[PDB]
């Protein structure tokens, strides 16, 4: 990325961190 807030990276990384359910 380029420069994403603080809330910015979370919002995406919860995909992420699933990739199951929550995918």
């Amino acid at each position: 990325f380029e420069d994403l807030p603080n809330f910015g990276h979370i919002q995406v990384k919860v995909f992420n961190h699933g990739e199951h359910i929550h995918h």
